[PDB]
């Protein structure tokens, strides 16, 4: 609104769109995409690592498990979870409690849910890469 800036390069509004689609002309993601995590720019915390992303598929923002922690962490996380069977098809969803972020989900691909893809959305999310020289996380420094 008063603008042509997120007219023409709109955010909250396109992230939105892309939620259940790839698009060609893909530009920066027509070249290598490194290791590294995802987090909040809302909250605090880190909660997946780029490790798991699908790869040698599509590449596309999934993660074949919310890779990072376990079990104790459960609590740790902050993240929360509700299940959907209820149309007569299971599903799965999951939410950071911490931002609010509702932005997690798994669905099946037709067989057990052995076959089931996690598919995650970046409308309130940002990255650290795993190298160096864009990774600089702890000081380097001296007396
Ligand atoms: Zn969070």
């Amino acid at each position: 609104m008063a603008d042509w800036q997120k007219k023409l390069t709109p955010e909250q509004f396109y992230v939105t769109r892309e939620k259940g689609t790839e698009a060609p002309f893909s530009g920066m993601y027509l070249n290598n995409k490194e290791t590294g995590m995802y987090h909040c720019v809302c909250c605090d915390s880190p909660l997946f690592s780029s490790e798991k992303k699908y790869c040698s598929g599509t590449g596309w923002p999934s993660f074949s498990e919310a890779y990072g922690s376990k079990g104790s962490d459960e609590s740790h996380t902050g993240i929360l979870r509700r299940l959907d069977t209820s149309l007569g098809c299971p599903r799965m969803e999951v939410v950071c409690k911490q931002c609010e972020a509702h932005l997690g989900h798994v669905f099946p691909d037709g067989p057990k849910p052995t076959g089931q893809r996690f598919c995650i959305n970046s409308v309130a999310l940002k990255f650290k890469p795993s190298k160096p020289a864009a990774a600089l996380e702890h000081h380097h420094h001296h007396h």
